[PDB]
């Protein structure tokens, strides 16, 4: 069989490797838009301990300890200049995005999966459909501007508040979202350590706040220090550094009510993206990728496999979407608000994620 994967990110890679390992003879190639050492983002939080949790991408590496994963067991919430509590959750590990993506790429190559960098695919006329049995679209949020077919156009929902992905030397040994009211403005930060020297610092605020502080009409370094000053209490004396490709923006939720179209199948953020306020994007990429692999190893043809894939994928992506919206909305509406109670039940009466992921995991694996 011949499979083409557009996108060398978590979803694309986890699928490639998973499938190659099970079907070595199958031909699997990947095309990446960017260069080899061009990965965006700082650090991400993942479920469980590498090697012990099937949902974590680090569990598919020959040596995950190499990336120096940071294990976080506690959660600190600062509200009104006071740590409401340290309600510990479950076991989550943080690790560098770049490092993760690079490792997964080395793994695919060591398995015989070719990856052609700096080879973006945008136009539908660029799809060598007649030369492949399956085309996997795992090109992240770029899918929005490159959907290849009207029948695969996203829903696209722009988050109400602005956010930016900062990186910092301040070590947050324990996860903690902070609410700092600086003047008439409300700033929210999501921080956690992902390495021995770096922490992720996701900051967000309303459009009004973004306009008052002129975070956009200001210099990248100038905005950072400004935000760094508002949180100097939490960051100690450490500043904030942004990436040339992140910057300020509104979260785009790419939704779908269909998983495939002929030889094309969506995967990862390209299929469904969800606000980062629940940290499941990479987990979703991994679980859904496994669903496609099982379907391909059990069904006779591609069409037959896609159909069976559809069955369990959609129900899962809708649930992820459901949780992503509740959490996102909750965060967008903080100004108009035991404060540690709402945040907890913000996911309403929706079935838990860790229960749904496992259900499909035991099935695909
Ligand atoms: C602020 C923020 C914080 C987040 N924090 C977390 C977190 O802590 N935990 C978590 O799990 N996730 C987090 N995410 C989520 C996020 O990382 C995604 O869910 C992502 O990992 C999905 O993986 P992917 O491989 O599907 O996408 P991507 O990483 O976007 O990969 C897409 C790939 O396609 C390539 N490319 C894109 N367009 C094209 C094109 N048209 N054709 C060819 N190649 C193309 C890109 O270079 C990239 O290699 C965060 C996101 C943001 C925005």
């Amino acid at each position: 069989m011949k499979i083409l994967v557009i996108g060398a990110g978590p979803a694309g890679l986890v699928f490639a490797s998973q499938l190659k390992q099970a079907r070595p003879l199958w031909a699997i190639d990947i095309v990446e838009k960017n260069d080899e050492q061009e990965v965006l983002g700082w650090g991400v939080v993942l479920p469980g301990r590498p090697g012990q949790h099937p949902a974590n991408p680090l569990s598919y590496l020959d040596a995950p300890e190499r990336l120096n994963p940071q294990f976080l067991e506690d959660f600190k919430l600062v509200h009104h200049n006071e740590p409401s509590l340290m309600s510990t959750g479950v076991l989550l590990c943080g690790v560098e995005r770049r490092g993760l993506v690079h490792a997964l790429r080395d793994k695919c190559r060591s398995q015989g999966i070719a990856i052609r960098f700096e080879s973006p695919l945008l136009e539908h006329g660029e799809l060598p459909l007649a030369d492949y049995d399956l085309v996997v679209l795992a090109n992240g949020v770029n899918h929005k501007t490159a959907h290849f077919t009207e029948a695969l156009v996203p829903q696209v929902d722009y988050g109400r508040n602005k956010y930016i992905w900062y990186g910092t030397s301040q070590l947050f040994d324990q996860m903690n979202l902070v609410f700092r009211t600086h003047g008439k403005d409300i700033f929210i930060a999501h921080a956690y350590k992902y390495s021995d020297t770096m922490s992720t610092f996701i900051v967000e605020c309303s459009e009004e706040t973004y306009a008052r502080a002129r975070l956009g009409e200001m210099s990248e370094e100038a905005s950072a220090e400004y935000v760094a000053k508002v949180f100097q209490a939490e960051l100690g004396g450490h500043g904030l550094v942004s990436q040339p490709g992140l910057g300020w923006r509104n979260f785009m939720t790419l939704s779908h009510d269909r998983c495939h179209d002929g030889k094309l199948v969506l995967l990862g953020d390209a299929l469904q993206s969800g606000h980062f306020s629940i940290g499941h994007g990479t987990t979703m990429a991994v679980v859904v990728a496994q669903l496609l692999v099982k379907a391909l190893c059990t069904e006779d043809g591609v069409p037959a496999a896609l159909k069976r894939f559809e069955e369990r994928a959609l129900p899962l992506v809708q649930l992820f979407r459901g949780h992503a919206d509740n959490s996102r909305v909750w965060f967008e509406t903080v100004e108009e608000r035991e404060f540690v109670q709402s945040f907890d039940a913000r996911r309403k009466s929706l079935p838990p994620m860790p229960e749904a992921l496992a259900q499909n995991l035991r099935y695909a694996l």
